[PDB]
């Protein structure tokens, strides 16, 4: 019993960290197989970064200016290309810490850890969502920059962020690593700010199901409702739209608890019309919506990772 | 900027991790150099766990009823002693991931990383704090034994804390790795209950301080109080008593903010009377007392680990 948010372990993903300098930026670096994936704004200097020109600040880099570390040893660069916003350098060593992984796209709503690096060392470890408006809600200082997000599977790691920026109110944007960004973002010191967020209304529910499974179970009230009534009460309250495919998601929790989606989402209506008067949930006051419905399955049926 | 409950990256332990087997219970042992630790119920039927004599059960086993496994890989038992509620299986193989590490009994208020496993495999990794009443609120399901909590300082694993575990309300209790339980509890299943729980005061406004520091301002007053009146104050809202001790650790917040402790302590003392009426602190409606003044320092300064 007791729900948690909670990171995966992040040994495979600490074994890839390496520390790459060029000029006298410093920032993080992803060392899979012969090469090190970085984001390109390590070529800059702090004025660069006002409004850089990328393609010409790499062309007048050689293999030679990217200072890559592995601890003590470093790393021979023997090629560079830019990809979008992420840098490959190809170095002389394979990492024979690989494990194995894939390079995925995440959607809004789907969760994840992010290992929280500086200097290529890793300083701690903690899930996130990416949200609605496509920005994260993470703990990022300088020198974070590189820090990766990732997801396991069984014994693969599926990497889905590459951290770069902070942006107004300490919300954080970032790409996939093929370097494309999360949301409308570039890669500059100027003035962006995210979209107004909204609630993830499918997580939401995943979690009032872990909270049953817990034994909170003071909200579950005696109604049902349709997807339609749900959505126009869930919309006024900033709520994303529940889909079919959420319902079918939710499924085996609702299968689990005896309760279906729609008496759920019932008792979900009563919360955002009500509040929850002095209650909380799961030692929360508010309704959380960082947990995803794997996330919860996961956590209350004991998913391990070799 | 960003404040999140982090754990301490979880890879070293990682490579700690083994399963243990006794008759047909199963549960996860701790692997250093060449020995075993795990909680000591292995050697426990379900029908045995309702009121064990453990040194009995213990004469009835040899080394070659432990099967414990790392991996694919089977190590050899050699020897075994039991220890307080642990057990110390000597095998045949030192562990050539062994960190260097060290056993600590953490005091009420510190903080702690749990890597939750199951069959000897890592779950998942989350912070955790030693509740003055002696428990943590954990998220440990049946298979969760032996699982256990560290604190890593550069580049050593302090280990403070053996899973055993749960008590009515869903916390979970546990031993040092020398198998002494914090609190009063004991390694049997019969009905026990947790002291009622304070707030860990000192906790509490170094969490205040990693606000202001991410620009969280609106709860600062313009008074001071005495250590004296806020004590008397917040005893009513079962707050543990700050101490000189206290204030002291809390310096370098203090200096860092440019706001003295008994100013802070002004301005929670009037949260605990009038409430946050409406208003979140760091993202929460509720005040948060599992970041120590340290973790609120590593977070907020950026501290990395080898
Ligand atoms: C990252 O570059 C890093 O850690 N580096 C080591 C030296 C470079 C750094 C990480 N940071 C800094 C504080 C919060 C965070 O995530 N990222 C950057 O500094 C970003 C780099 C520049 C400007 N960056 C920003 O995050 C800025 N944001 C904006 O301009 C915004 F309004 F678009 F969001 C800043 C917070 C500095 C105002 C580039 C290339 C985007
Ligand atoms: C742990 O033994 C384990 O995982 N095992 C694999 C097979 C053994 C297990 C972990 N659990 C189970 C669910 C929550 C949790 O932390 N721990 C135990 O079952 C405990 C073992 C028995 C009884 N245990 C309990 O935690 C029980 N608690 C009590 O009796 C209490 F009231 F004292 F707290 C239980 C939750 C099962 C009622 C011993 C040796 C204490
Ligand atoms: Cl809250």
């Amino acid at each position: 019993s007791g729900f948690r948010k909670m990171a995966f372990p992040s040994g495979k993903v600490e074994g890839c960290m390496v520390q790459v300098t060029c000029g006298t930026t410093t920032l993080n670096g992803l060392w899979l197989d012969d090469v090190v994936y970085c984001p390109r704004h390590v070529i800059c200097t702090s004025e660069d970064m006002l409004n850089p020109n990328y393609e010409d600040l790499l062309i007048r880099k050689s293999n030679h200016n990217f200072l890559v570390q592995a601890g003590n040893v470093q790393l021979r660069v023997i090629g560079h290309s830019m990809q979008n916003c992420v840098l490959k350098l190809k170095v002389d060593t394979a990492n024979p810490k690989t494990p194995k992984y894939k390079f995925v796209r995440i959607q809004p709503g789907q969760t994840f850890s992010v290992l929280a690096c500086y200097n290529g060392s890793p300083s701690g470890v903690y899930q996130c969502a990416m949200r609605p408006n496509f920005t994260i809600k993470g703990s990022f200082l300088n020198g974070s920059c590189g820090s990766v997000g990732f997801n396991i599977d069984y014994d693969c790691v599926s990497f889905c962020y590459m951290h770069h920026m902070e942006l107004p109110t300490g919300v954080h944007a970032g790409t996939d690593l093929e370097g494309n960004f999360y949301g409308p973002f570039v890669d500059r010191q100027t003035a962006q700010a995210a979209g107004t967020d909204t609630t993830i209304t499918v997580n939401v529910l995943a979690w009032l199901y872990a909270a049953v499974i817990n034994g909170d179970r003071w909200f579950l009230n005696r109604f049902t409702t349709t997807l339609n009534d749900f959505n126009l009460v869930a919309m006024k309250y900033n709520y994303e739209p529940l889909t079919q495919d959420h319902v079918d998601i939710l499924g085996p929790l609702s299968a689990q608890t005896g309760i279906a989606v729609l008496d759920m989402c019932a008792s979900l209506k009563e919360l955002l019309q009500n509040g929850m008067n002095g209650r909380t949930i799961l030692g929360s006051a508010l309704l959380e919506d960082e947990f995803t419905p794997f996330d919860v399955v996961r956590q209350c049926s004991g998913v391990t990772f070799q």
